[PDB]
């Protein structure tokens, strides 16, 4: 659950986020929308397709 046999954490792993916490809360309330609406769009049917095709066209050369 914690890679690296030397994790100090506590006031050291988040001490860096405490600075972004003030930003994320701002750029993390209206930015996730587009991201998703854009992710589940070009990252839902695109990967599957390009993936499926790469197995139908790659299995040979091009449109058999």
């Amino acid at each position: 659950m914690e890679e690296g046999g030397d994790f100090d954490n506590y006031y050291g792993a988040d001490n860096q986020s405490e600075c972004e916490y003030t930003d994320w809360k701002s750029s993390g309330a209206l930015i996730p929308a587009i991201y998703m609406l854009v992710f589940l769009l070009g990252t839902t049917g695109n990967g599957l397709v390009l993936w499926t095709v790469f197995r139908k066209k790659g299995h040979h050369h091009h449109h058999h």
